[PDB]
């Protein structure tokens, strides 16, 4: 049509439409843009010299770019949709997205004296352009803030890109890489013009809504007997000395923990329990000298949250591992050092079923080689505990859940070999996922001198951009076809009375969001 | 690779996720137990939460060029990275792909 | 039917919803998760014009009599009734139903 500083460029298209086994979420909100670190680009480190230790260090750049990040699932889904989801659907999956930048509104602010002024710059631009060939460090995926609101009428700023590369303390290496994304081509826009461009995910597993009604170890037919043997006794009983023997029996309904089976559960990385009751934990500060951690190039890092293991075994609700939890913030809640009534503790009890507990061990093994005291003395058996178990045949599992405020998907990284390369985060890993979409304010400069300076210039016009961006996703559904007789679990708001309703705003207009709400209500058997 | 496994993130930016940051109260005289939360941010990488894990581990000794370093004895065999099959010792020669050393080293 | 008069409506005309779009003021130049607070003070103005069609029942009466009517009063007056005053207020006098033809039961 007919584009310019009159025309409307967009329209707001925030809604979700059900149909059949899909779901389509689009969402539109309001966004403010910077100018960021004064159009350079910068060089950060952080090495042991200034007091971080050897596992904090880094190398980087901090660029003059914004980016958008939709990755977390209260971008796309309201409340009441995500209970639409998680109660009648095993399973669900991304299929493709469409993305929009529309409306877009440059402004120059001027500050003469104590007096601040802010007017429309009709002829100033923002550049916008998608990484389509994974060419830079990706760095959504990493759980970070800047996200689209959960709430459609709230206005967000967008978060400033920095990457990192290799590093040896604060000092860079040969293989340090440094990216320009100035060197990409890039969109520029006018207040009349937008921006717009459609995603189609690849192939995913779908997401396991649901918890398995049997165990493992509970596969078995409670009635009727095993015709396997195995090995019940090994001595002689009644008498007054007991000799050695062997004695063999058929596993039963009594005797099941001896019965043969096929499967085995999943790996295991133990972790450290921690009670929600503080004077049960021991009375000193174990949350890193006692952490759960992994090795890499003489830097340890924090296995967080880790492989999908069981958050606690039954009736032990209070217990957790250290950092074996996603842990969601209450609205409000302070950066560093916020109490245990200010977070919201995740909960990956429903794989207790296939998972090993993240604060038990896997199981035992033996040690030695057991004899008599026929010639040499005797010895008896010894056995081991095995805290960490890696992939054995025969071995079953399941993903960690997703949330409501979780993230969605995650970037495969680029390597010869991975193993069930789902981010341990919970999500949707993808070899190519959506591409990250950068954007920035086009710098204006300031009247430049008469006579030729040589040197780049430095001043500029204080400018920021304003505009809406609409995201939308479609869903592939897995619906239940269950033949269980008696009423599901469903996730359910409280009837009772109360001082605000949930996932609402307050008297103060500030939303929020009460509770984490996982996706595994329904059940399947295994 | 031009980065690291741990080093994925965006080094500007916070997490929106918590890790448990403190056990036991600080300041006083006597300390006692509590629970303190924090979001991992630039300082602290070490604690963020993280996708992916480094690859496979089965440890070798470790043997310096410098002889003078190393121990004086031969144990280049009973120190060795063995798989054992049908009562058979075998050296894991070179065994998984594990880097070499670290850095400075 | 609606109980201050008027005509009940399974459907009636659905409410047309409007606001201005917010514009925020200059952001901080360091990312800050909070929401934006701070905005430009605004307003909007424009016309609207609003159709609508009715049906009418004539009447077809074989009273001989005249009808009462509504009808303006003759005599002299300081204002207009449904008119403007002095100051340009305007102003209704009275209210005014719609029974005034009559039927037989």
């Amino acid at each position: 049509g007919a584009d310019g500083v009159g025309s409307s460029s967009g329209n707001w298209h925030c809604d979700s439409t059900w149909l059949g086994d899909r779901v389509i979420t689009t969402s539109t909100r309001t966004w403010a843009l910077p100018t960021y670190n004064n159009h350079l680009y910068k060089q950060i480190s952080n090495g042991t010299s200034g007091g971080a230790t050897n596992d904090n260090t880094y190398f980087g750049y901090s660029t003059p770019w914004g980016y958008f990040d939709f990755n977390r699932f209260h971008c796309h889904f309201s409340p009441r949709d995500w209970q639409r989801l998680i109660n009648n659907n095993w399973g669900f999956r991304p299929k493709r997205l469409s993305f929009k930048l529309f409306n877009i509104q440059v402004k120059e602010v001027t500050q003469n004296e104590g007096t601040k002024t802010i007017a429309n710059n009709l002829t100033s631009t923002i550049q916008v352009f998608t990484d389509s060939e994974y060419q830079l460090p990706y760095v959504l995926g990493s759980a970070h803030q800047g996200c689209l609101p959960p709430f459609p009428a709230d206005v967000f700023m967008i978060p400033q890109y920095g990457y990192l590369t290799l590093n040896n303390g604060s000092q860079a290496v040969g293989r340090s890489s440094f990216y320009c994304l100035e060197y990409f081509p890039s969109q520029m826009l006018r207040t009349g013009n937008n921006f717009q461009f459609t995603y189609t995910f690849e192939d995913v597993p779908f997401h396991s809504s649901y918890a398995h009604s049997q165990s493992l170890d509970r596969l078995m037919n409670p009635l009727i007997d095993q015709y396997l043997y195995y090995l019940s006794r090994t001595q002689t009983t009644g008498g007054t000395a007991n000799t050695q023997t062997l004695g063999f029996s058929q596993g039963g309904p009594n005797t099941m923990a001896n019965q043969a089976k096929n499967w085995l559960p999943g790996p295991c990385y133990r972790q450290q329990r921690v009670s929600t009751t503080t004077g049960q934990n021991n009375n000193s500060n174990f949350a890193w000298t006692a952490g759960t951690k992994y090795h890499l190039n003489g830097r340890n890092s924090l296995a967080n949250p880790g492989i999908a293991m069981a958050t606690h075994k039954d009736d032990e609700e209070r217990f957790f591992p250290s950092n074996g939890i996603l842990i969601f913030g209450k609205q409000n809640a302070a950066r560093d050092n916020a109490d245990y009534s200010d977070v919201m503790l995740t909960s990956e009890e429903e794989i207790k079923t296939t998972n090993p507990v993240a604060t038990e061990e896997y199981g035992i093994v033996a040690d030695n080689l057991q004899r008599g005291n026929q010639q040499n003395t005797a010895r008896q058996p010894q056995i081991g505990t095995v805290n960490s178990q890696g992939a054995l045949p025969g071995m079953v599992w399941q993903n960690r859940d997703v949330y409501l405020q979780g993230p969605i998907w995650a970037k495969i990284p680029h390597t010869d070999g991975n193993f069930h390369p789902s981010p341990l985060m919970g999500g949707f890993g993808l070899k190519h996922p959506p591409p990250q979409i950068l954007i920035k304010n086009t710098p204006v400069p300031a009247d430049p001198p008469t006579t030729f300076n040589q040197s780049k210039l430095n001043s500029f016009i204080t400018q920021y951009s304003t505009g809406q961006v609409s995201v939308e996703i479609e869903w592939e559904l897995q619906k239940e076809n269950s033949k269980r007789w008696n009423p599901e679990i469903q996730y359910t708001s409280n009837y009772y009375k109360s001082t605000s309703v949930d996932f609402a705003v307050n008297t103060e207009g500030v939303y929020s969001e009460p509770r984490p709400i996982g996706t595994r209500y329904l059940t399947r058997n295994l």
